[PDB]
């Protein structure tokens, strides 16, 4: 046989786990990361993924995809497809109302169906995974939001499908979650649990019931539009500023700069969750001027208070649709690599009155770690 694995295919990160001797492994990548971004990247040599893709979009940025999972399953005349696509730097194209992502690679002009991307980035977890059992990675749980519609999980079905995935089941990220804690034992009672998920571009909170091992959500709330990526763009923003302050020189223009910049504050924002402040170094940013300097903690809180604040509205709404109080929720878990950030946690602990947080897994490897139980089970390996 071969174990079956557990996959979160994220908008913006990814994630492998496998259940072993009643243990659940979340499989780090090439470079060594738990997760890995869900970009590929066509060039005049080869086809590029994860990492590899991520680290040159600065280069590449008409020919380096990412967000398919927000095409996947979807029409081309769909609202959310035409408000999106004037933001990527990438051709979506229609073909007969399927919408589709236009690339050149090898000088060749190709185009892919979403489901097409996002079996690339189905494909690098699997040899992931493979890599590290040692073994032929078959039998997969892959999952999707509580809110996928039938297409959109059809879709990510058939994803799967080509990359050579047999998909045992396709689960949502909410249940998955709470299943990585334990919580669909049966007790005596019924539960109802609150997911928080902040992850790179997305945020959506749910609040499920569960009672007898089975599931009911309750109620969901969010924006499909808030994410980490809104923080970096805050300090970006902020860098911008001060640089053309210290030098008088806007580099707005510049897209690699402003990229180059990204990146360093993405990377500064993750130590600044550990840490009281973070240096920002980065050689020749703009000309021949380098860019030496740093935040706080303090800073970085300030530069996003509105949005950290804002993430309380969405779940004042799903306690009122599901039609309860704070009182009522027993246990709240935190996903997504987001909920890594203190004032996050501080600000929904205080909306909780100091009711404490199911955060011991990495937020951004719940989802994973749960699918890769329920696929065990699923196998027969559970
Ligand atoms: N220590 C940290 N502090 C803050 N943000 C972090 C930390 N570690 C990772 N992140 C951020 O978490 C985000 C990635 O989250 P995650 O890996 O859960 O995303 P995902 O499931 O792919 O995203 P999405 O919710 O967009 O579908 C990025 O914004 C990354 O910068």
């Amino acid at each position: 046989k071969g174990p079956a694995v557990g996959i979160d295919l994220g908008t913006t990160y990814s994630c492998v786990g496998v259940f072993q001797h009643g243990k659940v492994e979340i499989i780090a990548n090439d470079q060594g990361n738990r997760t890995t971004p869900s970009y590929v990247a066509f060039t005049d040599t080869e086809r590029l993924i994860g990492d590899a893709a991520k680290n040159q979009v600065a280069m590449n940025p008409t020919n380096t995809v990412f967000d398919a999972k927000r095409l996947i399953g979807r029409r081309f005349d769909d609202a959310v497809v035409q408000s999106d696509m004037k933001h990527w730097p990438f051709m979506v194209v229609n073909d007969a109302g399927r919408p589709k992502v236009q690339v050149e690679y090898k000088g060749e002009t190709k185009s892919f169906y979403p489901e097409e991307v996002s079996s690339m980035v189905l494909t690098k977890m699997k040899e992931i995974a493979e890599a590290y059992l040692g073994k032929t990675v078959t039998n997969a749980v892959v999952t999707v939001p509580a809110y996928f519609n039938d297409s959109q999980r059809q879709a990510t079905k058939d994803a799967g499908t080509i990359a050579g995935l047999n998909v045992l089941r396709i689960i949502n990220e909410p249940t998955a979650a709470a299943i990585a804690y334990g919580l669909d034992k049966k007790v005596g009672a019924e539960r109802n649990v609150l997911i928080f998920n902040l992850g790179g571009g997305t945020f959506d909170v749910s609040i499920l019931t569960i009672e007898d091992g089975i599931f009911e959500v309750k109620s969901t709330a969010g924006d499909t539009h808030l994410g980490g990526e809104d923080f970096d763009n805050r300090m970006v923003n902020h860098f911008i500023a001060e640089f053309k302050r210290k030098h008088k020189k806007d580099i707005s223009e510049n897209k690699r700069a402003v990229r180059r910049l990204r990146t360093a504050c993405e990377r500064a924002k993750r130590t600044l969750s550990s840490s009281t402040q973070a240096s920002i170094e980065i050689d020749s940013l703009y000309e021949g001027i380098d860019f030496y300097t740093s935040i706080t903690r303090a800073r970085f809180e300030e530069l996003n208070a509105d949005l950290f604040r804002g993430t309380l509205d969405p779940v004042e709404k799903a306690l009122r649709d599901a039609k309860l109080d704070k009182s009522q929720i027993h246990d709240i878990v935190l996903v997504g690599g987001s909920t890594r950030i203190p004032k996050i946690q501080k600000l929904l602990q205080d909306f909780f009155n100091g009711k404490e947080l199911n955060k011991s897994i990495n937020p951004d490897e719940a989802v994973a770690y749960g699918a890769a139980v329920q696929a065990a089970i699923l196998s027969g390996d559970k």
